[PDB]
């Protein structure tokens, strides 16, 4: 069977669409009608209300505020969580806040919320309405899709996908958190990949397997570049999905079932701040989380880190990094290499770090048996980048009669964006919960 919609082309159920075991279903799109996908722009000049276009009239360019020499970036969402409609345009208007863009929120919620099956093929007609808009703004106004940027968060990576499928020349898709049910294990031209366009960036925030976790997002690579914050499946601050070997997609998508979208909707507020902070997501390259978190992958390589988010493009195989667990989930990785003095005793070292742009908190560095003479160390992520370090404060808290007094003869200091590292010095000692203040050596 076949369906084909004005302008758009046809659609088939044929396989890879439906009639395999990884789509199984024999389920077309909906109409563009039906679906009802609004191309809502917002610009600098009207970062709140929004001016309608429409892909099949070229007038509604003429007769909004888009601008032909600027870029334009569309927000394509997947699932909606109560209370997160307004994500998209949070995300627009943190745009505004750095540059003059042309952001269209691509709406098409109708078509999402109805059984899973139904709302994944749905994305098909969505992605060929994405390219209509492409190839009307490339034909009636010269606008290259070299110039656009196509951010799709969950089935909207997708969308994205198909867009780009469609569009030879698309500059960038992001894919935030994109799903992987009925897409994995598919030929390329079903779900978003690397050749829907020049630069394909991916976030993964929900990548445990669907079945027991609930797990909506991927943890196969699907981009040129592809990051998995705080490992990729479970994010800090995110409550869990209780586990089942019975899940209800159908259910959650329609919105009759219970469901934490957490760690599914993380991927776009960390994209959302990142566009704030151009700095706050190093990310390096490593074998897994695991090999990262026991500091085997750092620092950066000499070519540098690249940032996860927004200005992932500035860089010329899997990532990671780690980000707070709370709004300005942006984070500066550091490593240091304490060298204790003064006497034996069990406890918690720590060493805050002070710079010229600020210090940051106190971090556990060794805890154990403290015994002069020797060295250990330890990679933290703290809240801000310090600038150039000027000064490192040394602290313990004991786990003794004769009241030890611990010190750090030496204390070393390595950015992860940086070559070089940095050597601060003492030959005092202080008692527990005292701050030892070591100087450039
Ligand atoms: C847009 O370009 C197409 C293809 O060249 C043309 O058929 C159409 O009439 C143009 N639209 C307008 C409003 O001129
Ligand atoms: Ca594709």
């Amino acid at each position: 069977k076949e369906v084909c919609y004005e302008q758009i082309g046809c659609f088939s159920d044929a396989e890879p669409w439906a009639g395999t075991a990884i789509r199984p279903l024999k389920v077309l799109p909906w109409s563009p009608e039906r679906i009802g996908t609004r191309f809502l722009l917002y610009t600098n000049k009207n970062p709140n209300n929004f001016q309608t276009l429409l892909p099949s009239d070229p007038s509604t360019i003429g007769a909004s505020n888009f601008q032909t020499d600027k870029k334009t970036r569309f927000i394509i969402h997947g699932f909606i969580d109560k209370g997160e409609e307004n994500w998209l345009l949070d995300m627009c208007k943190n745009m505004f806040k750095v540059e003059e863009v042309n952001c269209i929120c691509v709406d098409w919620k109708k078509g999402s919320q109805t059984s899973y099956t139904q709302a994944a093929n749905n994305v098909r007609v969505v992605g060929a309405q994405v390219a209509q808009m492409l190839s009307m703004l490339s034909a009636n106004y010269s606008y290259s899709p070299s110039q656009v940027q196509l951010i799709g968060h969950s089935l909207g990576a997708h969308v994205a996908g198909e867009a780009g499928s469609r569009t030879p020349g698309l500059g960038r898709i992001t894919g935030l958190d994109p799903v992987e049910a009925s897409f994995q294990g598919t030929p390329e031209e079903v779900r978003l990949d690397p050749t829907d366009a020049d630069f394909v960036d991916v976030i993964h925030t929900d990548a445990a397997p669907l079945i027991p976790f609930l797990g909506f997002g991927t943890s196969q690579q699907m981009g040129h570049l592809d990051f998995f914050p705080n490992g990729g499946e479970e994010m800090p601050g995110c409550k869990k999905n209780a586990l089942s070997q019975i899940v209800d997609l159908d259910g959650i998508w329609e919105g009759t079932r219970d469901f934490v979208a957490c760690n599914h909707l993380r991927s776009y507020k960390y994209y959302s701040e990142s566009i704030l902070n151009p700095d706050g997501f190093a990310s390096y390259p490593c074998a897994s989380y695991r090999a990262f978190e026991s500091n085997k992958c750092f620092p950066c390589p000499d070519q540098g880190c690249p940032q996860m988010g927004h200005y992932a493009d500035k860089f010329a195989q899997k990532y990671f990094l780690n980000t707070g667990d709370s709004s300005n989930f942006a984070r500066w990785r550091y490593g240091v290499s304490i060298t204790l003095s003064g006497k034996r005793a069990t406890g918690q070292a720590k060493v805050a770090l002070f710079g010229s742009k600020g210090n940051t908190h106190q971090f556990n560095i060794f805890k154990g048996i403290l015994k002069p003479g020797s060295t250990h160390s330890n990679e933290f992520d703290a809240k801000l980048d310090v600038g150039t370090i000027e000064k490192v404060k040394f602290l313990w808290n004991n786990n003794n009669p004769t009241f030890p007094k611990v010190g750090a003869a030496k204390i070393t200091v390595q950015k992860g964006e940086e070559k070089t590292v940095h050597s601060f010095c003492s030959e005092s000692t202080v008692r527990e919960d005292v701050l030892l203040t070591l100087t450039p050596c």
